[PDB]
RNA sequence: GGGCGUUAAGUUGCAGGGUAUAGACCCGAAACCCGGUGAUCUAGCCAUGGGCAGGUUGAAGGUUGGGUAACACUAACUGG
């Protein structure tokens, strides 16, 4: 992912624009990467070697979302509403 | 010597018997060729119009909500 894009996401989701390790920041980065690779996997359908990384990112995002939902539901709902997710 | 002849009158008309060529005592074919008439029936094609009551199952597809990182998949409705 682009360094400028990562910096923009960190500034948008974090507090001091330097934590860059919060659950919301990680989920946003994973979602952005998945959405960017959506167009890559819509053409190269025989790229399972890179699709495994996408699946790993999906699993990591799901685990982070479950942890956020278990810890603070208020932040989880706001994050999913902002990112357009459904669960 | 042997074969063919010599030694011995035919021809022209009429009538008739017979033969040949023509259809040839008479009727009767399936069939061949040439020139014409027929697609108002029927076979096909083209152009232009008309007709198929009523009652049935419910395909592709299209929204809705979930189900996927999303395509798939799947529930109802609609669709005809
Ligand atoms: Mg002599
Ligand atoms: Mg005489
Ligand atoms: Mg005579
Ligand atoms: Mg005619
Ligand atoms: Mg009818």
């Amino acid at each position: 992912l682009s360094t400028e894009a990562t910096a923009k996401i960190v500034s948008e989701f974090g507090r001091d624009a330097n934590d860059t390790g919060s659950t919301e920041v990680q989920v946003a980065l994973l979602t952005a990467q998945i959405n960017h690779l959506q167009g890559h996997f819509a053409e190269h359908k025989k790229d399972h070697h890179s699709r495994r990384g996408l699946l790993r990112m999906v699993s990591q995002r799901r685990k982070l979302l479950d942890y956020l939902k278990r810890k603070d539901v208020a932040r989880y709902t706001q994050l999913i509403e902002r990112l357009g997710l459904r669960r």
